[PDB]
C-alpha cells in the first residue's frame, strides 16, 4: 500500500430536517382538527405523494387544501421531493385560481373533501386538463364521472422506511421550494418564488439562535398563502416538535387556543396581541406554557410586547421581513426596560445583509452607519430572492445591482438607534389590513373600474390604538351614480374580502396628492 499523506472528499439544513424525522419516528408531529399524526404517519403519506409525483414528472403543486391534513401531507411531500409548491388562496375565486395556475405553469392541484365544491367550479371552465391529487379518504369518484376532460389521482398511503431516508433523496439548491403571491398596483398579483437555498437559510438561522427540542408545540396560526405559515411549519419539522394548526373558528381566540393546547411556541401578526386584549384574556401569568412568542408584519408596541410578556413571563421576539426576503430578515428580543414606544426591528442575522439609502442617495452599509441614520432599509444575501417571476419591470424597480451584489428595496423607513433599527414607516401605500399585505392603489384601481368614478379615495379604517387597520373605506366623487349595492357585487370579484372597503362615502372633495390622515380624522368624528 502507498503512503498517503493528505484525502478530500467532496446541504447542512436539509440533513437536519431529514435526522429530526428519523430520531422522532414515533413522536407526535402534527395536530389538526381533533386528530395527531406522528413523524412516521406524516412520512409515509409525505413520501407517498411524493413518489407519485417523481413518476408523473410534477415539479410545481397548487394547493386548495387550507387548515387541513391533506395541506401539511402535500407541503411536507413538495419540500422532501424537490418540488414546488403553491399555496391557494382560502377565498379565491375559480378566476383567480385559474390565473395563478397560468402564471405558474401549475397544472397539478391537491384537494381535500372540504373543497371539492370549489374544485368543480375550477373544473367546470378551466379548459386545460388539470391532475388532481387526493389522500385516499377522499371519495372523487363522482367528480371523476363528471369531469373526464381532467384526471383524477387517488394516491395509496404507502408505508416508508425512515432508516433510508438519508439517501432516498436532492442537489438543486436553486430549484423553487414554494411560490407565493402579492399585491400588484394594477390588480395584477406579483409572484414571489423562494428557493430551497433561500428557505435553508432562514430556517437555519431561526433554529441557531432560538433552537427548540422535540417537547415543543409550535402553532400554526397564519395562513399559508403568508409565509409566517413556513416558517412556523419547517420550525416545527426541524426541530421535531409538534406542530399545531390553528382552525379557522379558532383565530379569533388565539390566547385561548394557547392556553388550551399548551403552546410552547407561537408567531403571528402582533393584532393578535389586540385582540387577545379585547376579549380580556391576557391577564398576567395567564400563558405559562408559551415560552417563546415572535411577531412579524407589523410595528410591534412597546406596550402590547409588554402585556402579552406579563401573560407569557417569557420571551417575546420581534421579527422583520418581506416575502420578498424569505419570511424575515431581522429580529430584536424585546426589553421591557427600554423606555420606548415602539420596538426596535433590530438587526439582522447575518452581517453585511443590510444597507439604508438617505434621501441624498448615499447607500450606506448597516456596519458603516452612524447613530441616527435614516433612510429606506435594502436588503440582499442568502434569503433574498431573483426577483419577481416572470415580472421584469418590477424588477428592474424594486431590484439592483451594486458593487458585487443584488439589493432590494424593501420600502421601508428605518433609523439605526443605539445599534439597531427603528422601522418609521413606508414611501408608499403598501398597508397590512387585518394582518394582510395589499397595494391601496390596487383597491383604487378596482373601486375606479368598478365605479367609473374620477375621483377615489382608499382609507386604513378603523384603527386601534395600536394604528392598526381591520378594513377600509372608499370615498368617490358626488358626479358618479350611487349604486353601492352594485359595487360592492362587484368588488368581491376582484378583492379577497378582507380588502372589500366596508363603508362608502359620496365627498364633494378629497383633502389634499390625497391626504388619507385628515379623511381618518374626518371618520373620527363619526
Ligand atoms: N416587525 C415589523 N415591524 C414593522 N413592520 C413590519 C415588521 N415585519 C414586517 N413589516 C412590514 O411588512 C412588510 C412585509 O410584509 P409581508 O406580508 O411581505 O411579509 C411579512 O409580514 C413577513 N414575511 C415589510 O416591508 C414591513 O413594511
Amino acid at each position: 500500500y502507498g503512503v498517503v499523506h493528505n484525502q478530500f472528499i467532496n446541504c447542512e439544513t436539509r440533513h437536519s430536517i431529514l435526522a429530526a424525522i428519523q430520531a422522532n419516528r414515533h413522536a407526535p408531529a402534527l395536530w389538526v382538527k381533533q386528530k395527531t399524526y406522528t413523524y412516521q404517519e406524516m412520512t409515509d403519506m409525505a413520501l407517498s405523494l411524493s413518489d407519485y409525483w417523481h413518476l408523473q414528472g410534477v415539479q410545481r403543486v397548487a394547493i386548495l387544501s387550507v387548515r387541513d391534513l391533506a395541506a401539511y401531507s402535500a407541503i411536507w411531500a413538495s419540500y422532501l421531493g424537490g418540488m414546488t409548491y403553491i399555496p391557494l388562496n382560502a377565498r379565491a375565486t375559480t378566476e383567480q385560481i385559474q390565473e395563478t395556475l397560468i402564471a405558474t405553469q401549475c397544472d397539478s392541484i391537491m384537494v381535500d373533501a372540504q373543497q371539492l365544491s370549489r374544485l368543480s367550479s375550477l373544473l367546470e371552465t378551466c379548459i386545460d386538463r388539470l391532475h388532481i391529487y387526493a389522500l385516499p379518504d377522499v371519495d372523487v369518484e363522482p367528480l371523476r364521472q363528471q369531469y373526464p376532460q381532467h384526471t383524477f389521482h387517488t394516491v395509496q398511503i404507502t408505508e416508508q422506511d425512515v432508516e433510508l431516508l438519508v439517501v432516498k433523496y436532492l442537489d438543486n439548491e436553486h430549484e423553487y421550494a414554494y411560490i407565493m403571491q402579492t399585491s400588484g398596483s394594477t390588480g395584477k398579483p406579483k409572484r414571489i418564488a423562494v428557493s430551497y437555498s433561500n428557505l435553508h437559510c432562514y430556517i437555519s438561522q431561526i433554529d441557531k439562535l432560538f433552537p427548540l427540542n422535540a417537547q415543543d408545540r409550535v402553532g400554526q396560526y397564519s395562513d399559508l398563502t403568508f409565509d409566517l405559515s413556513v416558517h412556523d411549519i419547517f420550525y416545527s419539522l426541524i426541530s421535531g416538535a409538534c406542530l399545531y394548526v390553528v382552525p379557522e373558528l379558532a383565530k379569533l381566540s388565539p390566547a385561548e387556543f394557547i392556553h388550551h393546547h399548551q403552546l410552547t411556541v407561537w408567531l403571528s401578526v402582533p393584532t393578535v396581541i389586540e385582540l387577545a386584549l379585547q376579549r380580556q384574556t391576557l391577564t398576567p401569568h395567564s400563558l405559562p406554557s408559551l415560552r417563546l412568542s415572535f411577531f412579524c408584519g407589523q410595528a410591534l408596541l412597546h406596550d402590547l410586547a409588554e402585556q402579552w410578556q406579563q401573560a407569557t413571563q417569557q420571551p417575546v421576539i420581534n421579527l422583520y421581513g418581506p416575502t420578498e426576503c424569505t419570511i424575515a430578515v431581522t429580529y430584536h428580543r424585546f426589553v421591557a426596560h427600554s423606555g420606548m414606544a415602539s420596538v426596535p426591528i433590530g438587526r439582522a442575522f447575518e452581517e453585511e445583509c443590510l444597507a439604508i439609502i438617505n434621501e441624498q442617495g448615499e447607500l450606506m452599509r448597516f456596519e458603516s452607519a452612524p447613530e441616527g441614520y435614516r433612510g429606506e432599509l435594502l436588503l440582499s444575501g442568502k434569503q433574498l430572492v431573483k426577483g419577481y417571476l416572470n415580472d421584469p419591470l418590477n424588477t428592474q424597480s424594486a431590484f439592483f445591482q451594486h458593487e458585487g451584489r443584488l439589493w432590494y428595496r424593501s420600502g421601508d423607513i428605518v433609523t439605526k438607534s443605539n445599534g439597531v433599527l427603528i422601522h418609521l414607516g413606508r414611501r408608499d401605500h403598501q398597508v397590512k389590513i387585518a394582518g394582510q399585505r395589499v397595494e391601496l392603489e390596487e383597491i383604487e384601481t378596482v373601486v375606479r373600474r368598478v365605479t367609473q368614478a374620477h375621483s377615489v379615495a382608499i382609507v386604513p379604517w378603523p384603527l386601534s390604538e395600536s394604528g392598526y387597520a381591520s378594513g377600509t373605506v372608499a370615498f368617490v366623487d358626488t358626479h358618479t351614480q350611487w349604486q353601492p349595492d352594485l359595487w360592492l357585487s362587484q368588488c368581491k370579484q376582484q378583492l379577497n374580502p378582507t380588502f372589500v372597503p366596508k363603508r362608502w362615502y359620496a365627498i364633494e372633495q378629497l383633502p389634499r396628492k390625497t391626504d388619507i390622515k385628515a379623511l381618518q380624522q374626518q371618520l373620527a368624528s363619526q
